[PDB]
RNA sequence: UCGACA
DNA sequence: ATGTCG
């Protein structure tokens, strides 16, 4: 399988996990940043790898684009699947902030129709997602 | 008991 | 190290 470079790549970045989270979305071909998430004072990885993906189906949504969206997160993409983020964050007055906004990615999932494929990144062959932060 | 994706 | 799934 080759890479359909005519796609929408997201990824998560943070600093800690639990942690700052943010995460942004770029153009798979050029690298440009179509948008980007404020960084968040506490959430998970995976809420945030989750969050990429709604937020990156909403944004093809609005345009009308058929192009598919890349994660590297096996967890994230299960869980745009199920349309339910099984995180184990508790629930507190700290990580009010990400639940909210991963409760709004859901409920957005669950009142919003789309066809768009999302592909899991195979960083194994490919290299770094193109959206990513972190280090190689 | 891990294996995997982050 | 910690977050999650097969
Ligand atoms: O802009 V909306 O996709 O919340 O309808
Ligand atoms: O712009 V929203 O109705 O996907
Ligand atoms: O972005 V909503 O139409
Ligand atoms: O209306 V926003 O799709
Ligand atoms: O723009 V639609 O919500
Ligand atoms: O505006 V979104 O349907
Ligand atoms: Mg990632
Ligand atoms: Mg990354």
């Amino acid at each position: 399988e080759e890479i359909i470079w005519e796609s929408l790549s997201v990824d998560v970045g943070s600093q800690g996990n639990p942690g700052i989270v943010e995460y942004k979305g770029v153009d798979t071909k050029t690298g440009e940043v179509l948008f980007e998430r404020e960084p968040i004072p506490i959430g998970t990885n995976n809420m945030g790898e989750f969050l990429a993906i709604v937020h990156g189906l909403r944004y093809l949504k609005e345009r009308n684009s058929r192009k598919p969206i890349y994660s590297d997160s096996q967890t994230a993409i299960k869980w745009v699947k199920d349309k339910k983020a099984k995180s184990t964050l508790v629930r507190n007055e700290e990580t009010a902030l990400i639940w909210k906004l991963v409760d709004e990615a859901e409920e957005w999932l669950n009142t919003h129709t789309y066809e768009t494929p999302i592909l899991k990144w195979q960083t194994d062959k490919w290299g770094e997602i193109k959206a990513n932060y972190g280090r190689k």
